[PDB]
This record gives structure tokens, C-alpha cells and sequence, in this order.
């Protein structure tokens, strides 16, 4: 089994190629401000982990930004505040600040090379353009959560995707879903029969961060700790 087997990489975006959890930390600090209280990083990105996919089951079909929105209501309830919609505006519409990690762009020019790049994301459709702006390629094929009507790990996002590639002459065998994510991504891609690769972005720190908490540890193929991690060791395996 090797890089060079595949000819899709399908990807999840936000904590694997676009860095979620600065972006999160940045947009909850006026929030936070009202609590009076300093919270760590890994608290602002625990709080959200532990109610964003609850809300993405609450609200399957909304529009990323209405999740982001509801997120926050979650949020200030369990900081005993109410919510202030002009804050909650700021907080719901700030995909448009949530930055490319450093090696993202890079490595994607790299790999598109090589590979098909399909993006499979909870997110909807014109605001994944606001990222897809930050990354540096053209995709291939975009599945969002709009398109499939629910958020992974619904099973139906990975179907979705699963048949828009093989109408595109992608067999599943091809696809090599790269993702962060445990619980969104390597979970629902063993049930689906998937080859997983899994990139750590968090491996030197705490926890899941903006991720909610996995039920089990999936079965990966790979591991990169970054996407320029991958890159490399597909230019080494390219020669093979
Ligand atoms: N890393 C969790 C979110 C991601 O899977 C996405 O849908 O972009
Ligand atoms: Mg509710």
C-alpha cells in the first residue's frame, strides 16, 4: 500500500488545510471578554468541539454560517451569557478570516500534480469559495454538506462523494481520504471501505480541539504529522 496506488486525494478542509482553530480562538475572544474569566485555547476549542457537531445534527440542513451562529448561542449558554446578535454576526461570518496553515498551499500545488483533489466539507458551498481562495488550487470536485443535505459523519456524505468520483472515472479503490479528523472522517471512511490517511496538525498538543472527541480509533494507512509531511514522502515514493 503507498501514495502512489491512488489516484484521488478527498480531503476534509477545516483543521486539516484551513487552520479552524486559530480562526475559532481569534472569533470567540469578544465573547470571552464578557465572561471576565482568561480561557486557554484548548477551553475556547473544547467548548466548540463538544457542541458543533450537536448542533450540525439539530440543524443538518443549515448553512455554515448559520451552524457557526448557533454555535456561539450554545456557547454563551454555557457561559450564563446572552447572546448579543452583533457579536454573534462577528463570530458566525468569520470563516472569511480563518487562515491557510503555513505548508497548506504549498503542498496542494504539489499534490495536484499528481492527483486528483476532491474536497469533502462541513461547509456549504459559497463560503467554502471564501477558503478555497486561501488554498492555492483549483479542486477537482467540491462536496460540501449543502449539496449531500447533512454533515459528515453521516454516512451519506461519503456515498455522496464515494459516487460523484466514480462517474468522474474514480474508482473507490483510487481515493485516498486525507482528513484530521477521527470522529468526521477516518471513522465513517473505515465503514465506508476507504483507504485513510490521517494528518495530525494537533500531534504536539492536547486533546481534539475544535474536533469532537472520536468513539474509537479508527484503522488509518497513513499518518503525516502536516500536509508538507505528505508532499515530501510523496516525492520520495514517486522514484519507486
Ligand atoms: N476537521 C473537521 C472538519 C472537516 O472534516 C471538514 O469537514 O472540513
Ligand atoms: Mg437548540
Amino acid at each position: 500500500m503507498q501514495l502512489t496506488d491512488f489516484k484521488a486525494l478527498t480531503f476534509d478542509c477545516y483543521g486539516t488545510l484551513i487552520d479552524w482553530e486559530t480562526g475559532i480562538v481569534n472569533a470567540l475572544q469578544p465573547l470571552a471578554k464578557r465572561t471576565g474569566k482568561t480561557f486557554t485555547s484548548d477551553e475556547l476549542l473544547e467548548v466548540f468541539g463538544r457542541n458543533e457537531s450537536p448542533q450540525q445534527t439539530e440543524t443538518p440542513g443549515a448553512l455554515y454560517q448559520d451552524i457557526l451562529r448557533a454555535v456561539y448561542d450554545r456557547i454563551a449558554k454555557e457561559w450564563g451569557l446572552e447572546p448579543d446578535a452583533a457579536e454573534r454576526e462577528e463570530f458566525g461570518t468569520s470563516v472569511k478570516n480563518w487562515p491557510a496553515f503555513p505548508d497548506t498551499v504549498e503542498a496542494l500545488q504539489y499534490l495536484k500534480k499528481h492527483y486528483k483533489l476532491v474536497i469533502l466539507s462541513n461547509i456549504d458551498r459559497n463560503e467554502f469559495k471564501l477558503s478555497n481562495a486561501k488554498l492555492g488550487v483549483e479542486f477537482d470536485h467540491i462536496i460540501t454538506a449543502q449539496d449531500v443535505g447533512s454533515y459528515k459523519p453521516n454516512p451519506n456524505n461519503f456515498t455522496y462523494m464515494i459516487d460523484a468520483l466514480a462517474k468522474a472515472g474514480i474508482e473507490k479503490k483510487d481515493i485516498l481520504h486525507t482528513a484530521e479528523s477521527l470522529y468526521h472522517d477516518h471513522i465513517p471512511a473505515n465503514d465506508a471501505g476507504l483507504v485513510s490517511a490521517w494528518i495530525y496538525r494537533r500531534h504536539g498538543k492536547e486533546g481534539y480541539g475544535a474536533t469532537h472527541v472520536p468513539s474509537r480509533m479508527p484503522n488509518v494507512d497513513f499518518r503525516f504529522n502536516s500536509m508538507g509531511e505528505m508532499a515530501e514522502a510523496h516525492k520520495q515514493a514517486l522514484k519507486g
